[PDB]
């Protein structure tokens, strides 16, 4: 049975590429293969609006995105780009101040607060090295002053 290993396998351009899982032992990445979703967009789709509840952590792994709030364009993201909010040293889920749709055919890999949460928990060493490299792109939950 190779089904996990499969899954930390799809999961390669988050795992292998992004520098706040250099420290994740082979059994850590497997738990966390277990909970990433990859989410297929097509061009102009919204994978978040101003209002919805920002629960989960999601890496672009492939296409660009605009975020937006209040109508204007406040960022663009790209392959290798994480936005979401900062579950890791946040008590409570918050509302999105933003619009995130997708400009092209975009892959992302996300995972929700509830299941990151639970691995952070086992894995402490992992967990802090994890929190200080994971440097959101964009965090959901900040309001931009224009």
């Amino acid at each position: 049975d190779m089904r996990a290993d499969i899954c930390v396998h799809l999961n390669r351009k988050v795992f292998k590429e992004h520098p706040a899982f250099r420290l994740a032992s082979d059994g850590c990445l497997r738990a966390l293969a277990m909970e990433f979703q990859t989410v297929h967009c097509a061009p102009g789709d919204l994978i978040y609006h101003a209002g919805e509840s920002v629960d989960s952590l999601c890496f672009v792994v492939s296409g660009s995105l605009e975020v937006i709030q209040d109508d204007e364009v406040v960022a663009i993201l790209g392959k290798g780009d994480v936005f979401g909010d900062v579950f890791w040293k946040e008590a409570t889920l918050a509302q999105s101040c933003a619009n995130v749709r997708a400009l092209t055919y975009c892959d992302l890999h996300v995972i929700k607060r509830d299941a990151l949460q639970k691995v952070l928990e086992f894995y402490t060493a992992f967990s802090h090295s994890f929190s200080r490299n994971l440097i959101l792109t964009y965090n959901l939950r900040k309001r931009i002053v224009f």
